[PDB]
């Protein structure tokens, strides 16, 4: 492995369209990618546990990543193992994603493969919401469309 | 992991929810589930490589196997690796998958999680079709409707 895509659907025009590419596994992974067809505004943007969507991108489950810390991102110390968090959809749904992480790993240990993407309704709290939620999808509200990466290459 | 699935979909009616479990790390990975929303008859349906879907069904690697041998399937032994053969659709388009990949693991070396399913519009040849796409995807055309293997266990 090498180059990681997740293809995300769930309304049907929300077409999400990630590239986790790490240029060597001592590169931190590059998470771009290009969502279209989303409301305004920043969106839920998260890894989950399970890649499982056999209940339709819910049974997937909240954010239970081993090392549970807080709800935060790129923003936080104590961010999930794939918070992305709030990412920014212009007025026609295109949210452009150009993020890079030097935690998870495409293939090594984390293999993080066969996870599901989500994309959701709101921006997420980042875990201020001092809520049951707030330390897990922080306030995102639900899952509106969702997608499994599979590797690319 | 045990458990994971392989939500198929595509055209819309069309949806497959396959489970892939393996007792072990090292037993048979028995993928055993239905695609609804097919038309009678045999049917495409393979083990594709590259999880890669960003073209929409279409770049997801024509049975890209470590194995290189033959498209063929539980009728050959020149079999790709996850030929599964046919998956035949009652008239009410509930085609049953039910096969045990006696060969593979979803972890360990082989390690097929990420790989992605693809129903077809068309049964397969299973190499003996004659064509360049006979011994690349069993001449099953048209990939209606895929989904990427996510963990579940
Ligand atoms: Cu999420
Ligand atoms: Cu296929
Ligand atoms: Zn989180
Ligand atoms: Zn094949």
């Amino acid at each position: 492995a090498t180059k990681a895509v997740a293809v995300l659907k769930g309304d049907g025009p929300v077409q999400g369209i990630i590239n986790f590419e790490q240029k060597e596994s001592n590169g931190p992974v590059k998470v771009w990618g290009s969502i279209k067809g989303l409301t305004e505004g920043l969106h839920g943007f998260h890894v989950h546990e399970f890649g499982d969507n056999t209940a339709g991108c819910t049974s997937a489950g909240p954010h239970f990543n081993p090392l549970s810390r807080k709800h935060g991102g790129p923003k936080d110390e104590e961010r999930h193992v794939g918070d992305l968090g709030n990412v920014t959809a212009d007025k026609d749904g295109v949210a452009d994603v150009s993020i890079e992480d030097s935690v998870i790993s495409l293939s090594g240990d984390h293999s993080i493969i066969g996870r599901t993407l989500v994309v959701h309704e709101k921006a997420d709290d980042l875990g201020k919401g001092g809520n049951e939620e707030s330390t897990k999808t922080g306030n995102a509200g639900s899952r509106l469309a969702c997608g499994v990466i599979g590797i690319a290459q």
